[PDB]
């Protein structure tokens, strides 16, 4: 919260100016500081707003001389941390490390500053309010500021490289989370130089992520390449051809419930799908998709299309009889009604439809039993919100299965009105065939474009379209409110006028005309204005903005489709039985590499 | 006027060649000048067309030797200015300063040229006829030509830095108005070096603008950054984090009736909205919008939508009865008429509609008493013409309120025909909901695109559209003028033919066909030509030009939407009560900075 941080800095500067010791520490006025520190009647434990000492203020404003005379006067101030909520564990060593002062860090370490101090304040937690996240320990601070000498000098004073913060992150995790990806790899190597192993690279955080899995999730492609330099083995280089064995242990994750690939492809960060196009991963997912994933996806698409053909055939042949009562309203055109449950199964064709309806019911039950554990396995927002995992398609297939079971309930209890859930089920279940467009380069990018338009600019067109429809529909309705509806019935009542104005917006019905009668002139003026504003202008502006969007997100559509193919492959390997999905890669016992499994990549370089 | 300036130069060169003294001053022929100046029977006060002396002609053509021999011969020519209308106050010192001749300026200043001479001619006023605007005094001329030595030497001779021209502009104002923004900041610093204070930077012009407010209005972003360097205070720099206090005294304008932000966002210059994206301003307006402006705008949008729902409901349930007379015309389809005032309020539902109509009337009265003082506060052209301030939306909401009160007048006086102002009021009042699209990133840019298309290429499409409609409608009308209108009635008379050709232009009605009868062949030829030229070609050309426009002004649409958000925030703070809008920023009495208010910006720089 910006107001809270501003009010904290208000209090901090007020208590710095209010205390002469903190004021002399902030400025370089060492003289008044000297007369203050020759006073032996105080322990120099004066605190600011957040409980910081004068050594913290001297370290903050880079006053090395004021700081060193403070520790000659009071040597215990190096151990003292700040106390209040934004700075629960900040010491002067943290400020000296973050300011990258070698002499100040040496001077604090000479008098006994703790290297294991945890800055557990709210200003150091991984928060989007905070601009940086350097961890809690001075070693992670030194690794993140890029000062290798402070890292070496802290390790020589006993800084734990295995120290974890409140999120469970070690120094490797925090180094991966840095935006300065260039020298973060060099600092990663420098911290790996003191590993000595129960290795630091295999330590997970509180989310269960190792630094390899965290670099996969966060989309750190530079750190991913740097980490897979240490996991590759060049077999031979014959001319331009090079054979390389890549370790698949931390990528394939064969004996793992939650795999590296699933964590990469279901990550909420945009650059995480750039991990899927790196050298060990792209070849692995390409082999998995082109060898097992595409035929199984085609088979599942074929049986789902046959299932929807059966459901459509059962919908067409649904049991209807002639209506019992007689029509008194001339506007009533209903001639048929639903049969009762006893009347609906007295024919051989009715028994065939019963077999098909049982197939439809057990298919909806199969869909629910196959996707409810997938809701319970991951986050429900992450299940239904990810374009890559198939979120809206999961929404509409669960809705289709629920509508099919609701139609079964209404059929068993003789409830009239099955046309409503049957129509929603037909539309949604057939639109769920567009999930299987992911398997093809032609159809998948266009389906992603359709979804991006639905949740994008069609939604923003709908508000202003409803505004124009409401105004012009009310004008059209009150224009024809005094006229005979038998001559022009497009605006006879207000819902009909709203629907007619919606249809005239999209120009899917003709303009209401009757040349044998005299129409109101306000209809002519209002419809001319509606034709200029809605038809000629807002439709084609929406079409042009859709064309601009289609030009602008074409690349992102392509990475989203490749990530959708990877997600489909991961889901298919996870959910299908293991005998249909053999282990990818080759085992490495003949290479002297143990029971590990490897991917062989042969590449040509000039 | 170019003809006037050309005729002045005609006269000027005619009187330069006509007088031997001015001719000898123009050329470097110092010999004939010497025989002229040894004549002691003349005071050498010969004047040209605009009353200039020979010293002016010598300074114009960079004749230093002729000028100094003129000043030895006639020393009083340095005091003499030109006299006529384009050069009312121009002296030879002005020409010497503008030509950047150090020796000539020194020679004029040695013999008593006035440093306080005001060039009040028409060639020096701030005019779009004039290419440059350097002010009226030689100090502003020296500041604007970029010669720092002439500035220093004029101040050493007593040039007033607080001198104002006819527009009230000081040298700081004129330095801001220069297009050469690079060294204008250096000259601004050089003139601020002699300020000694009642400061020069706090002096307003005749428009009330200080140089800070003028740099805001004119969009001088370089001068704005340069002026906000002197109004910022860096608190601390801890690692990559920097905390800076920015002064909000000349930006927020809390106790001022016309604020800096309002003057920036309602400026008629295009680059002024680039002021709103600078470091102290963008954070301030973002905090103001995201903390108070967006919820108040959402609440006002919700109550306006509820008000239009009430107005639409009162329009739907408007009092109508069966018509008294009988229909003799078979083309007449009117079955209902308006009730009288005594007949319209004899029902409980009629009383509910009366309550809703009173709500509608008091809402229109609230709209008028809320926006008429806003017309009187600013320029009416600037109120109704600015896209950023909401000009056309103000036009249509004032028109809607006027139509509602007109409908009240017709209802009270039993005037038939309320459907016309009710229909215009319904369309315009519902289209006024699109004003509240400014609060959202989805809707606001698209509404700006709609307005830019309405006042842009739809207008230019309408003329050629009316041309094609007139020609083809007249051809269609005279084609079917001899035919039976009961078989094809689209072109029975000329307004119907015009409306039908308008609808066939946009393809919102079908082509007139009747296969049971024989149509004229000229209808087929003319409609084929109309379908090729108007439908296939001009519509899609207008759509393609709209798509090109949508591609080309997308960026400008984005700055216009951000400026609209700033304008909405400024209007909401100005018009709502002060207890709903607390003062932005933090007070600075604990920083040793007085009663000023500051914005704290914490930024990260690597």
């Amino acid at each position: 919260w910006e107001q809270y941080r501003d009010r904290v800095n208000m209090l901090q500067q007020e208590r710095i100016r209010d205390s002469p010791l903190l004021q002399a520490a902030k400025e370089n006025d060492l003289r008044l500081l000297k007369i203050l520190l020759l006073n032996q009647s105080c322990d120099f434990q004066q605190r600011g707003a957040v409980g910081e000492t004068a050594l913290h203020v001297a370290a903050l404003y880079d006053n090395l001389e004021a700081a060193t005379l403070l520790m000659e006067a009071a040597p215990e101030l190096a151990k003292e941390p700040a106390l209040c909520e934004p700075f629960v564990g900040q010491t002067a060593l943290h400020i000296a490390v973050m300011n990258q002062n070698l002499n100040l860090v040496r001077a604090l370490l000479a008098r006994g500053a703790s290297v294991s101090a945890r800055a557990t304040g709210a200003a150091f937690r991984r928060s989007p309010h905070n601009l940086i996240y350097y961890g809690e320990h001075p070693l992670s601070f030194a690794a993140c500021v890029g000062s290798e000498e402070i890292v070496r000098l802290l390790i020589e004073h006993g800084a734990d490289i295995r120290a974890q913060d409140s999120l469970g992150n070690t120094v490797l995790h925090i180094l991966i989370l840095q935006p300065n990806k260039t020298f973060a790899c060099q600092m990663y190597n420098l911290l790996l130089s003191y590993d000595e192993h129960q290795s630091l690279e295999l330590v997970p955080n509180h989310q269960g992520l190792t630094p390899f899995k965290l670099a996969g999730v966060e989309g750190n492609t530079v750190m991913f390449q740097h980490l897979m330099q240490k996991r590759k083995h060049v077999q031979w280089t014959c001319g331009p051809l090079t054979s390389t064995l890549y370790d698949l242990t931390e990528i394939d994750s064969w004996g793992e419930e939650l795999s590296f690939l699933e964590l990469v492809v279901s990550s909420k960060k945009r650059e995480a799908r750039q991990i899927l196009e790196q050298t060990p991963v792209k070849e692995l997912v390409s082999f998995k998709w082109k060898k097992y994933g595409r035929p199984y996806f085609c088979v599942l698409a074929s049986l789902y299309i046959l299932y929807m053909i059966c459901f459509t055939t059962c919908c067409i042949y649904r049991p209807l009889k002639l209506r019992d009562d007689n029509r008194t309203d001339p506007r009533d055109i209903t001639i048929l009604q639903q049969k009762l449950l006893q009347e609906a199964y007295v024919t051989h064709q009715d028994n065939i439809r019963l077999v098909g309806e049982l197939v439809t019911v057990t298919g909806a039950v199969i869909i629910l039993l196959l996707e409810i554990p997938d809701i319970f396995r991951v986050g429900a927002s992450r299940y239904f919100g990810q374009t890559i995992l198939g979120g809206p398609f999961h929404v509409i297939i669960i809705t289709y299965a629920s509508l099919v079971l609701l139609t079964m309930v209404m059929r068993l209890t003789n409830m009239n009105g099955e046309v409503v859930p049957l129509s929603f089920a037909l539309v949604l279940g057939w639109c769920s065939v567009m999930y299987f467009a992911r398997g093809f380069q032609m159809l998948g990018p266009f389906t992603i474009m359709i979804q991006k338009m639905i949740f994008g600019d069609l939604m923003r067109f709908c508000w202003l379209m409803a505004v124009v429809i409401l105004g012009f529909a009310s004008a059209f309705h009150i224009t024809f409110q005094t006229e005979d509806p038998n001559n022009l019935g497009e605006f006879s009542d207000y819902p009909t006028a709203l629907f007619s104005t919606f249809e005239l917006f999209l120009t899917i019905i003709d303009g209401p005309a009757n040349y044998s009668v005299d129409l109101p002139f306000m209809y002519c003026i209002t419809y001319a204005a509606f034709a200029i504003i809605a038809t000629l202008l807002m439709l084609n502006l929406f079409i042009a903005m859709m064309g601009d969007t289609h030009w602008r997100v074409a690349q992102e559509r392509d990475e989203l489709w490749r990530a959708q193919v990877v997600a489909t492959t991961v889901m298919l390997e996870r959910k299908m039985p293991r005998f249909l999905w053999p282990r990818s890669g080759i085992c490495g016992y003949e290479y002297g590499l143990g029971d590990r499994w490897f991917l062989r990549v042969e590449n040509h370089h000039d």
